[PDB]
């Protein structure tokens, strides 16, 4: 066909980076993070819409990996909080292990250069993210060392509200949007070039990100409130906040997301999110974020990582220009990532502070007299 | 003088490298890692026994920081465990924080490459180890993830017993040397390339890794036991068996670990410690190892940071030729962090499989089932 033929080479000429993939979550489950002779498996899975061999038949460019864990639900909530934290690192290690176990399909990426170059050599760039600020502990330091580990954009909440910011699925609202501590974060994740993500986050916390963010953010996995009213999905107002804010909606693959009965969910209906958004706030601010591994199934015609050329060639069939069916495959969220290096560097360079941890006292003032009479002996030398 | 020409002239053809440096922790207790506008304090500080202007003055080349947090004390010993994880990432967040907000003086280093570029510029080298494997809270992937943020060495313990190994000071002994855990760490820890410290460890447990590492260790800060009996110094039995290692012993300043009154310590102490290893197992596994703020007061000669020169010095007016002199200030732990990365290389070139964490099911054999026949009803279309 003429446009599978015109479908290919743009998933060949530009690379189509999908915004959220939970499989490392799914290795978690599956192998337990063991992937020591799984990969017969890894290439050909037994579960899931994600393996090595779907992975290039779709074509993909790049891909933002999950470093999701789920909200904490421990009786004791420090422990929770803290286990979060270690698994996190447990899923930023496996994540860097499968990329570092295939380099010949996977190569590592935190930037748009890193994603080009990946690309050219004929690989899935592979960046990460992760899914809620209750993976950090309440702790800054910790959010700049998962920057550090190479995640590239944080998702304000999972379903749970956290210390920062409220998450849309959990009533009643905790802060009625963001928190003190959640617009001090704001500013933080700017200055560090950490790329905001507004997907599970309550209407009135975007509300307040995008007017707040001076960088563009991003909806990972999100689709369009006024065709399918859902908490998770971005409201008319918030579409437009997003303009301003110079961010990208990704669309999202999830059936509850894209309509009322979830067996009725289709590919053409996720065109008419993806054209919804396109029509009203301009191609430039649209994505794909697929959420391919945190469902069960998918949408008819989009049931696995291999169906990508099917949702290229039918944007291209609705009369969705090459050089917008290229943006909204990738260009989009490669500009936003650039844009957001660009305010962190520019931030930098003006010697903007950086946000703090909330530090406890471990001296007492025994200790402290000790130590400044003993510098000013050693002064007396 | 020429003896103090021949120490600076030295002292500018290859970098002094130091074994164990708890600055970091200085700036926790005094500063609660919050940097922001201290820079006259950082330059010139109040207490401890470094600041950036000693640290200049004495013609440091280059430092492993240590990213030390205490051993967990609190009653609920999964919360301990996990509350040292979320430090060690604070403590490791304020050094990499301390390296950039100052790149005239200190330039991160992570290699024997990185180390000569940034002695070569001008700069203190700053490498970052970890003292203790309490520090990880039982997690191997958070270690590989450690490895991954620049810490370059892994001290097995603290004064504190952990899964893995025994300290020196505290009885009675839990495993008597290495766990079975332990010894399987060693094989990981070699593997990965992270270099294996002995200091704080038992005498048992410094006998056993030395038989079993494939790569040559350090001891980071730790004395002669002949000269001065103590838990914490090394033995004639690990001496040489650290010499069968081609590992490097890296005399400490503690006033305790030199003499058997505390108040008696003197740089020539530690010139005697120096050269008593030297002469019995060779000037190539010796080393500097201060533990500067990691005590209230040091020797007497070796007061701070700015003291260096006068133990070149006193190297050389023993008889140490200027070759084995500058042996003992870098070249070694240079050479043993470059087996450590080729040792690494070669185990990973030979694709040996990487230890593991035990992860917990987190699914049931309900969930299992419906993502299998989901995935057989994807195979089906
Ligand atoms: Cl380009
Ligand atoms: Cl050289
Ligand atoms: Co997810
Ligand atoms: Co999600
Ligand atoms: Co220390
Ligand atoms: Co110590």
């Amino acid at each position: 066909s003429p446009i599978e033929e015109q479908a290919t080479r743009l998933l060949k000429e530009v690379p189509l980076i999908d915004g959220h993939n939970d499989f490392p979550y799914m290795i978690r489950g599956w192998f337990r993070n063991d992937i020591n002779g799984q990969d017969a498996h890894l290439y050909d899975m037994p579960i899931g819409q994600t393996d090595l061999q779907r992975l290039q038949k779709g074509l993909l460019g790049g891909q933002f990996w999950s470093a999701f864990v789920p909200c904490p639900k421990n009786p004791d909530k420090e422990v929770g909080s803290l286990e979060a934290l270690r698994q996190t690192l447990q899923q930023l290690d496996v994540i860097h292990r499968l990329i570092e176990r295939h380099p010949t399909i996977l190569q590592f990426a935190d930037s748009a250069a890193s994603i080009w170059s990946s690309f050219r050599a004929g690989r899935v760039a592979s960046l990460i993210g992760i899914e809620g600020l209750h993976q950090i502990a309440d702790s800054v330091s910790a959010l700049r060392m998962l920057h550090r580990l190479g995640v590239r954009y944080v998702t304000l909440t999972h379903n749970c509200h956290n210390a920062f910011a409220d998450a849309a699925t959990v009533s009643p609202e905790l802060h009625g949007g963001l928190s003190r501590k959640g617009e001090r974060l704001i500013r933080e994740l700017n200055r560090m070039g950490m790329m905001i993500d507004l997907s599970h986050t309550s209407h009135e916390a975007q509300t307040q990100a995008l007017r707040l963010s001076r960088a563009p953010v991003i909806y990972s996995h999100s689709s369009i409130y006024s065709l399918r009213a859902h908490a998770r999905n971005v409201t008319d107002e918030n579409l437009h906040l997003l303009h301003r804010n110079r961010g990208v909606v990704m669309i999202c693959f999830l059936r509850e997301l894209l309509a009322s009965e979830a067996d009725q969910a289709t590919l053409a209906h996720v065109i008419d999110h993806i054209i919804y958004a396109g029509t009203r706030i301009g191609y430039e601010h649209v994505g794909i974020g697929s959420d391919f591994d945190g469902m069960l199934r998918g949408p008819d015609g989009l049931h696995d990582v291999s169906c990508y050329p099917a949702l290229v060639a039918g944007l291209l069939e609705r009369g969705v220009s090459e050089e917008d069916v290229k943006r909204v495959m990738g260009l989009n969220v490669i500009r936003v990532l650039e844009e957001v290096e660009r305010v962190a560097a520019e931030l930098q360079g003006a010697g903007e502070e950086c946000l703090c941890d909330e530090l406890d006292e471990v001296w007492n003032e025994d200790i402290k007299e000790q130590l400044t009479r003993e510098r000013e002996r050693v002064r007396k030398l």
